[PDB]
């Protein structure tokens, strides 16, 4: 893909240089190919396209690739396969390219580690470096007019300089995953670290791997059981602690059919129905979220709490402990005591103290409305919500907002699209989809 | 065990034997042998006891004896091993006296086939046969005066009808225990037809009505269960050329939770914990603790089922035209059965707030555990005042008003306690350490 | 692919349309395409190929579709995807082409139902239809001192006509012939595994009588059958006889299995003729003579049960008989059973079939050639390949734009993947690259 | 349970070591003895004297080899009782029950349990046998005895041994020996004495306090091929982060265990009869087509973990030689060269293939040799009764009952020398497992106090 010069008027910008935006890239790519489609031999112009990536270079969710850690969903569904499986950006023919095909092959997995996922999108995103704008942080989307608003202004923050620069564009891709969600309770300090910071942040607070520890971790969901496992052969005379608001982890549900609502196809059925209906749904499948736990994980935690209870019955000595059912009622954190004091009480309707806290408690997906401020008045009236249709394009008052103008949202979609939404289950059918919703008229000719 | 003559007045007599009536007979063999417990060389009496069951010989859950059906629970919770491993009523040494305890061993599984543990409870029960009266099904439970002018009740008369001649008998005891499972449910708009049959004569109705292996029946199957899926999957093998259709009003059939922590809550010790916690608690752990004990299918079961619809989808893509089909999401509104002709037909809508033509319908909805209110009635008046339920204690004791029931008497209720006890009180799980408690509740003092 | 004129000197010739000519017909396919190599946008002209197949119809070991029976490899050794994923020949593709990928993630299993990859290859095939002749049993190849072409003539199965194709080049990929013990007489009762499914239920066809069937071997094809019997005629007593004392498990683990990769058939054909042989006995818990784990576990289950039924052995409906031999077959009369002594390979069952499950001869290539081996080098009464398959000739008798190629016969030099499917995507292109290198630049 | 035997009485039974297999003696004799479990045990008011000398100062097993996350590689069921009577009480599901542990295995949902929890198990067992085990014996020599100096008849034995704390010399007088001695670390010839060089029975013990900054970046080898060495490579790796780890093994590929089930069936105990019945030659073959199930391969969920970590290090390296931890396959040690304790040790490799010639050279702070035992320090122990074997014989001969044959001119009937673990020759792969110790538990205590017993 050519770059547009920076003042020029584009066809598209994306916010965001995840895997969300990358599949759109990839499918656009595939789409100019004529190998890929046959008309394609007969289009002579690529569309103007940008992507603003805030960080230096492509790196997907580095905080929390901890030693061992797996992909939690078949290779199959990368970034091309489930689109075209011919596709150059497929996982196999980066394998292929790598010369460790047949090494993969001899795994016999469909969960790669997710440090070589996060290779295979680094890859793939180095072939798209001519229209990826690295290391800039973009804070506003402002309207623009030439009565009705026919572009857009995307103001962005270069994260080396702090200059703001603008980029004019037709349309815009919001794809900026999620913020750190924490829990209003917690005290900001540098001994209490969200999931997101785990690898990044914890080893230089905690320096030396062999002294004992204290470290207590908040939540029950995937990222937290990775956390309290990882934290035993980290520092392995530490003494961790698992406090959890429900009374046990919970197992992903891995069986097939409860499996196809992550089906690329399912999403057409979960957007028709009703509000209530999608709702409740989102409920009757939250054992498929991030909130649960990989079984073969729970196994070997509980495997090792079992040989825990074979030094000691009394499972209030043990080194490594889980707390069901129990709730942070107050952090003391003040002082020149290098561990903090938790208080808990039980979560149905005790302290700790300890040299940090892991907060694993999921993420925010909102902070599109910030940066969609300046437009929101362009939405129907009565509206204070982005409303997207099947298609992810926002919804604007036709009457102010020209139709060849407009803005799509990925990944915080999840209450009108499903749980697959923020995953990577259906990014590769899914940037075809936007490639037509956004691209398609103009490919025509 | 000795036999007591039928018309003595007996210390205990038990409604039912499955396996919770079997696991009371099983611990109270263990507390008399003094090799056991040592305290027990100086018992020269042994307690008068007898079981009343209704079926002609024992037999578990024999309408659903699904060829390659399996346990849902790890033998290690046979009918003994979790109150004492040494004892001789456990699935290993059941396994050795039948000179098979290497070959088990090299299954490498938890789970034997249901006919074998069926097996294993028929030779646990075969050794109390002098005890257990077969054919007999109670009905009522009537109170019992020693002296007709007491104002006090000190035994119970248990009336019981012959199966084969529709006799009724009368024997008197102390104490009863009713452990008499479940009774089928049934969806209250389904209609009475003999078309219609549920799980529990699966294997025993069904080829009765449906002879010909070879016609191409339409049979459908209402459930999600793994009762649901046993019988959609073995009905395709037994009649090869059928059309079956599996109705569930959920939109997947859903995995048993086999993690370890969740299912923490079998633990025999939860019982206390779990019984201790107040009504709004119980009653919302019986909630947010798991999904109902047969309202999910072993995930081996799903998988396999996944795996045929998807070599039918290898045939024809056209799920429409599949020889087998799941319908999820529907409920029916409607069964026509009435006129000349062979197959009825099922009206489905959606199950959020369609026509079939069946030559049958299995029903795989589950059980009710209330048939001890009907068997009680003639009691219930001895309860403490006001109330309309009967209400087990920890140990199962039913409350009495004490100035109308002896202490000597009492009535305990096993396997229908799941609001009071836990998820575990009609399963397997427990019936070994409650049959010990059950022991001491009953005969601890004469003993 | 567009077809060439029957009686015109093509350049290559294939005998066999198995999996083998297929890849060799995929890779031919991908080499031409200038959207999967560049250097193919200035390539104006096709080679002249055609491909001679006995069996009416593309069909891959149809004796031996037992349901149930699955693959042994990773649908990732298919006939493409390690030589070029890309290619529109993957399985995955092919699934996409089908709209059932998402349907097969869904499965979460390497190893698809042995009828979905056969109908892979089928759909595969289907784009060559126009340079394959189906029904044509190839008979003899003959020279044509410099021989500088060849003559393949062919026997059609159901004419009994035989027609003759000239070509510059011969590729033979025959896979095997059915191993017969030597001490076996000929009987219709006796079926080798390759023709299970095929003609069994020809000779017993009342699904419900009770059969006495036995089962020679102890390799994946006796257990699949011995396994689909019971299910098959659910009233027979069925007995395996083996002369090991057990079913071996196929080993699945990663470092032993390296031995299938493409890129080790470069060691392997580089080692002495003394370290080939020994490192072909070193690792051959892997041939066909060794049964998939979760098969042989669901067979000691079915016997288990049999046991909880009833203790005594010797009355099982379906018995193992381990560490036997059949020393005499009486077959001569009019009883429907034969009666098969037996022996202990360190007694006497009376059966109404005997299915032999002892593998195949990979030899069928000397017959077939016998009119050309006065080419080969003098001294020499073998067929010798080379690294890139194409046999040895005498340079002074066989012009070198003559030649003819060996395939799935190999395993002696170029390792045990030679007749399996692990290897033939890439052998494809390797094949490609050998016959019509040169011709494409 | 088991009453003491004054030391200097003439004992029935001395056991030589107290490992899993003469426990299983000893827990055999014990439910012989027990009404519960025989009939006739009753009438049985008077218990041979018996006695058990172990070199250790308490039980332990395998402790060398206790390492982190290491699994029985056989089903619970084949503890030291329950295929013999599952209603002992030294069943491994009775221990779980009395450590109020039965439950929480249950939901562990597996046959394998832990060997620190198998050893514990075994530890529990044995602590009820305290009154009749001499801990901190080392046996030293077996020498004949003749009650009657007006006799040439050899009718009892002396059995002294070394305490190995003060060096003491102990004599005990038994009329039967049991010999359950295990094996002794079978050492590649020609390697040099250093501390450095340790052999996998002393991993746990010796290599920690060797290398005791786990942070630093040693060079360590393995040498072999089977489940303790890939137990041993795959802990380096985790106890040591920042090592280099070298397995060197003369195979192509570690090889997986076969856990099918009908193969398995050689290690079922009513097999040892059919085994032993076969001929010499049968016996020898029959060794060698099942010699795929040893200590000699690799549990397959553990090759498969080693193949998944050399993996990611291809992710982060094609280029396989510089690699953080890496396999050396068809090598061996042609020489190990040291220069004292203040330089690193030298391996140097070549091809393990015919001279039909890659070579290597490592320097590595520790070697762990992980090549098997020697199942014969029983003929050292023997030496001065050897002369008592019938005419001809240069070897111990067990009968099935594993009695070894002596001239009975020369020796009375009374009198006997059993042998414990070292008969796979004769008994198959079984023996020196704890496959079949509770069948033969309890055919020993038959052979052994038979007739004892009924009288
Ligand atoms: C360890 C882990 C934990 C996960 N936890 C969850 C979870 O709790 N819930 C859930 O539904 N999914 C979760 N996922 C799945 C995850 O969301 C998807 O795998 C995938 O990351 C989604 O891609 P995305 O591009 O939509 O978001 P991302 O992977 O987040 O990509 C967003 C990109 O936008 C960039 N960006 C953000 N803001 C700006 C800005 N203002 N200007 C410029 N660039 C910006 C970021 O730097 C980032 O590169 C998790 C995955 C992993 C690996
Ligand atoms: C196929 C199958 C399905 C199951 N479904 C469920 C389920 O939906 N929900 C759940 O919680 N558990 C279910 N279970 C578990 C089951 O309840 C236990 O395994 C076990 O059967 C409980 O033993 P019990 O003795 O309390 O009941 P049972 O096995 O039911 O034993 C009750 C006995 O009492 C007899 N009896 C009944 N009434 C009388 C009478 N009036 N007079 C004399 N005798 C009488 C019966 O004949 C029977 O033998 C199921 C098990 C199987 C195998
Ligand atoms: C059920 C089964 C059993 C197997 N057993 C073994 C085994 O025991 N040992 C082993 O090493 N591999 C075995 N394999 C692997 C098998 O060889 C490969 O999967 C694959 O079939 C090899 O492809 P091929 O094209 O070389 O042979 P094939 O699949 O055999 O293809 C050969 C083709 O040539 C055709 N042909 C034969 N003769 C002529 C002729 N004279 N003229 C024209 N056409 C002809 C045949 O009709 C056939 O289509 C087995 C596979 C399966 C599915
Ligand atoms: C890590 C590990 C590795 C194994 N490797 C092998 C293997 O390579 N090959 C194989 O066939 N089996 C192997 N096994 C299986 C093992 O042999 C059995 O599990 C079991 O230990 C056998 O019990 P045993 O009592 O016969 O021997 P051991 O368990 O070794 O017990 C022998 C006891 O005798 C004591 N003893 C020795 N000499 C004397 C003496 N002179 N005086 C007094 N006491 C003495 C020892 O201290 C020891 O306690 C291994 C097991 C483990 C856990
Ligand atoms: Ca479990
Ligand atoms: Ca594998």
């Amino acid at each position: 893909l050519r770059s547009t010069p920076q003042d020029e008027l584009h066809d598209l910008l994306c916010v965001g240089f995840g895997p969300a935006s990358l599949a759109i890239a990839i499918a656009l790519h595939d789409a100019l190919d004529p190998r890929l489609n046959k008309s394609a031999s007969n289009i002579h112009a690529q569309p103007k396209i940008c992507f603003l990536e805030r960080q230096k270079q492509f790196a997907w969710h580095s905080g929390m690739l901890v030693p061992g850690s797996k992909m939690q969903i078949s290779f199959i569904k990368d970034l091309a396969t489930l689109r075209d499986p011919r596709s150059s950006f497929t996982f196999l023919n980066y394998l292929h390219q790598k010369g460790r095909l047949i090494h993969f092959t001899n795994l016999s997995t469909f969960l790669p580690a997710r440090l070589e996922f996060e290779d295979y999108m680094r890859w793939c995103a180095q072939q798209f470096s001519d229209v990826v704008a690295y290391g800039e942080e973009v804070v506003e989307v402002i309207p623009g007019k030439s009565s009705v608003v026919d572009f857009f202004t995307v103001r962005s923050r270069n994260v080396e300089t702090g200059e703001i620069s603008a980029r004019r564009t037709r349309k815009v891709v919001i794809a900026i995953g999620g913020t750190a969600k924490m829990p209003s309770g917690l005290p900001q300090d540098p001994r209490i670290i969200h999931s997101s910071k785990y690898c990044t942040t914890l080893p230089a607070l905690l320096k030396d791997k062999s002294k004992p520890y204290n470290i207590a971790v908040l939540g029950s969901g995937q990222s937290a059981a990775e956390i309290f496992h990882d934290l035993q052969k980290r520092y392995p005379n530490s003494r961790t602690t698992l406090i959890m608001r429900d009374s046990a982890m919970r197992p992903s549900d891995d069986s097939p059919f409860v499996n196809e609502i992550f089906n690329p196809e399912r999403v057409d059925k979960f957007y028709s129905q009703s509000a209530a209906e999608r709702q409740r749904s989102l409920l009757a499948d939250k054992a498929t979220n991030y909130s649960v736990v990989r079984l073969e994980l729970i196994e070997e935690i509980y495997n090792d709490m079992y040989l825990q209870r074979v030094k000691n019955p009394d499972e209030t000595q043990w080194q490594h402990r889980i707390l069901p059912e129990r709730k942070i009622t107050r952090v003391e954190h003040h002082g020149p005591q290098s561990r903090m004091r938790i208080h808990l009480k039980s979560s149905k309707p005790e302290t700790l103290e300890v040299d940090a806290l892991m907060v694993a408690t999921g993420y925010n997906r909102n902070a599109h409305e910030r940066l969609l401020s300046k437009v929101q008045h362009l939405r129907p009236t009565g509206q204070d919500q982005w409303k997207p249709h099947r298609d992810y394009r926002v919804e604007m008052d036709p009457s102010k907002v020209s139709s060849e103008a407009g803005i799509w949202l990925q990944g915080c979609n999840e209450r009108t699209h499903g749980l697959s939404d923020s995953l990577l289950s259906v990014l590769a059918v899914r940037g075809g989809e936007m490639v037509q919703s956004i691209f398609g008229e103009q490919l025509e000719r």
